[PDB]
């Protein structure tokens, strides 16, 4: 029984769809540093890749997550998850997203510059094939399907990754 890397998930208060928090106790077990990017396992073999960060509010077992990634891992609160580091992980060459038309009247415009340009400009993002995320933008938040990665499945949008949008 017991195991280090099964932890009990439990909501977040950071909203950031690319952040996972531990307790320091628990970091500096699984020997992790903030700003590493973390392999999460969930329900129906859905898995998603987040940037750890501490917080001391959470207890050495649980992990504050977001419903962006506990959407994307299939799991609820109290649910339980395994934990990996991803050393590995890589800066995207390209990735191709396309966003979710939920609504009569679709959406506009330039996506990249109202979306994309402001979530991804800034946080060195990681992200998987298949993720869904949730970007609050003007007017309205729009969902997006990560369709692909170069290199694939998984990378970290940096500054110089290109990034195609469907009608763009
Ligand atoms: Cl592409
Ligand atoms: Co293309």
């Amino acid at each position: 029984k017991n195991r280090p890397n099964r932890l009990i998930v439990d909501e977040a208060i950071n909203e950031d769809n690319s952040v996972v928090s531990l307790s320091q106790p628990k970091m500096d077990e699984l020997q992790l540093f903030r700003g590493d990017t973390v392999l999460l396992k969930g329900k129906k073999r859905r898995e998603a890749v987040c940037i750890v960060l501490s917080d001391d509010t959470c207890s050495d077992e649980k992990i504050r997550m977001n419903r962006v990634v506990r959407n994307n891992l299939r799991v609820r609160l109290g649910d339980v998850i395994s934990i990996q580091p991803c050393p590995d992980v890589k800066y995207g060459k390209r990735i191709h997203v396309l966003p979710i038309d939920d609504t009569v009247e679709g959406i506009t415009g330039n996506l990249f510059e109202v979306y994309l340009k402001p979530y991804f400009l800034e946080a060195y993002r990681p992200i998987r094939k298949g993720d869904i995320f949730l970007v609050r933008g003007g007017m309205r938040a729009v969902e997006f399907k990560v369709v692909e990665t170069d290199p694939s499945p998984y990378c970290i949008v940096a500054p110089d990754t290109v990034i195609h949008c469907e009608g763009e």
